[PDB]
């Protein structure tokens, strides 16, 4: 039987790795990407569908559930897994970015934030949470430093993320059953600055974790900043442990982190943005809503192997968006989490082949042709 | 190869019948329940979908295919079929209804309606849309009169019906395509009126049509006055071609249109009704929007064969409905779709065996309890 948590690099190249990580619910190759399905489900796609486009772990959120339908109230119908129908293994926000994003609902202190009907986390509420849930990956309870952030903000902000990660790793470990099945993910914070990452990788490390996430980046910096900080951040985390680069991103954004070192991803976009009418291909986005395509006969992406671009046309997709249509948002999200799924697939197999840095230039040219 | 049309009757029960449909695309088990995908999508559910639930045939719309995407589109991209992926029968209503329903945006003559952007539809317009969607069932234009109607009012809509009839057979005649590949079926009028419907009943019969629809009901009158009128109304139309009941509705109405020699329905009931939260059981429909349903682990319904019964909880959908989640839709839709079929099927086997009068007692006994 799987182990609780285990992280394997079968091949690199540079600083990309591509490998395992084998949980009691199920093997994620990496680099991964992780649909988002913060409300107990991944817009419009049954967790049947999920998996066929190739998804080995979704993502909830310990913000959004709480609220609705309630964790407690997940945990009485047998917990998220159950809830949802999906048996893999899920990850668990913690909250954290709900911290800044959200920010004027709230009340802020060392012990935890409250959001305003009152509902409170704290790193003990947030891991309690994700308990009730049944979280496979647990992440500890952080701030999402604001950007911009001046250093002093920023290091304030950072510190008090360390004092609650070191207070989500005890929470998590105090709970014999949550330490034994599932795996608890540190995140690190220090907005823009070098000498922050430093000390939160240090203190994180120091702690000790399952895995790293780099939080506090995709939140406006623009993709040249995001990269600059991932080419000195992602090396302080530990080698051997995954590396997880919270809210990316656009496909060209995941391509270059996983330049940078980074396992794992998890983004809105495909989803989001395809039941708005953008799809991605080969080729770059399209909007479907373009009048260009009231005729087009061809799949969204000529190349793409999900089953809507087997079945249905470009003017067919094209009519449902205009039209409102339910099926509309269901075809395209299919297809962007199958675009987005393929294009993992496509990074985990040149690097084990030894030719991504060739595939990433490839990748580029004609995405941006 | 299946003929162009051929309707078979398998076994009687009173004025009950049942047996099949053959076209050339498909078989079609009556009596038969038809999805409503007026704008060519089942709402909220891939064809594949709607084919597993059972459903042998679905239902297009002139009127609304011709505003959106348009009737010359569709051809140019190959027929409706190709176009939403449904490649079995598709019958489509002409407009007739939308000429009562859409009557302020409308200017009637002798010649047809425009409505209004101008678009005009006429016997002749409405059998050439339907042709160029490449509809297997095609309806004669006709007028569904308002109701209430006086005895005047009534016979002189249903005067105008059997003109514009005759010229809906000659359109569909005369284009030789669509006489040898589709069906044409005759709509009586006369709304409550015996005589009237007397009247258009045997001009239908002089004329000749494949199958002959009873129109001008399911518009406000009540079950008992619906009863009534089919009563009288179904012996009238000739007994060997299908008894298409326009617009009919809730699990009882269709039992007792069996009961009087209706072999087809369509509604937007269980497709509507199950976005807005309304799921059919055998102990009558529940809205799962209630709070009772918040932690109740049971499926929609305890005996339901569908993929939505076996998988999911009321208390999820609950949930989904609730946040306004697509997948509530989604899975209320499939239940629902699934749940007519389910009744259909039973209607059929209990005539073949005799046994429909005491399924249809046994149904009300349980579903009104
Ligand atoms: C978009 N860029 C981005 N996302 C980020 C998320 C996920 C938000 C999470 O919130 C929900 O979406 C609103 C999703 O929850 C499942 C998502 O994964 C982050 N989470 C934490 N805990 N800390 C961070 O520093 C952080 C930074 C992010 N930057
Ligand atoms: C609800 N009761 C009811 N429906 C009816 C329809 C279908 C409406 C059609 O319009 C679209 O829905 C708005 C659907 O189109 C596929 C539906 O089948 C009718 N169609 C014609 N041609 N003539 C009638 O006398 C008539 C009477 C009806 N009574
Ligand atoms: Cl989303
Ligand atoms: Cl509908
Ligand atoms: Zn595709
Ligand atoms: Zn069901």
């Amino acid at each position: 039987d799987r182990p609780r948590f285990s992280f394997s690099i079968a091949a690199r190249e540079g600083k990309a790795r591509t490998g395992t990580i084998e949980m009691k619910r199920g093997v994620i190759r990496t680099p991964a990407f992780m649909p988002v399905g913060t409300a107990a489900t991944v817009k419009a796609l049954k967790p049947e569908t999920v998996r066929a486009t190739g998804a080995d772990i979704i993502l909830g959120n310990t913000y959004h559930l709480m609220l609705r339908p309630g964790a407690e109230r997940i945990a009485k119908l047998g917990g998220l897994h159950s809830f949802m129908g999906w048996d893999r293994p899920i990850l668990t926000d913690s909250g954290g970015y709900q911290v800044m994003s959200l920010s004027s609902l709230t009340k802020q202190s060392e012990e935890g934030v409250t959001f305003k009907s009152r509902h409170m986390l704290s790193p003990e509420r947030s891991i309690e949470i994700q308990h009730l849930l049944g979280s496979d990956i647990v992440m500890a309870f952080d701030e999402c430093t604001p950007y911009p952030a001046t250093p002093s903000r920023a290091a304030s902000s950072m510190e008090r993320s360390m004092r609650w990660a070191k207070r989500s790793r005890d929470a998590f470990d105090s709970r014999k059953e949550q330490a034994e099945n599932a795996a608890l993910f540190g995140i690190q914070q220090g907005s823009v600055f070098e000498n922050l990452r430093q000390q939160s990788a240090d203190a994180l490390a120091e702690i000790g974790f399952d895995g790293y996430a780099v939080g506090g980046l995709a939140v406006g910096e623009g993709q040249d900043e995001m990269f600059r900080v991932l080419d000195f951040s992602v090396p302080m985390l530990p080698d051997d442990k995954p590396h997880y680069l919270m809210g990316v991103g656009k496909p060209d954004d995941i391509v270059g982190a996983v330049e940078r070192g980074i396992d794992m991803f998890d983004c809105v976009l495909p989803t989001r943005s395809g039941r708005n009418g953008q799809a991605f291909t080969w080729d770059g986005p399209i909007n479907i809503r373009n009048a260009r395509f009231s005729e087009d006969l061809k799949p969204l992406d000529s190349e793409c192997h999900c089953a809507v671009c087997q079945k249905w046309s470009r003017a067919y997709i094209h009519h449902l968006i205009r039209a409102g249509e339910i099926l509309g948002a269901m075809l395209m999200t299919e297809h962007n989490i199958a675009f987005y799924q393929q294009l993992m697939q496509k990074i985990r197999d040149s690097i084990s082949e030894g030719r991504f840095s060739q595939f990433a230039q490839d990748f580029r040219a004609r995405y941006f042709a």
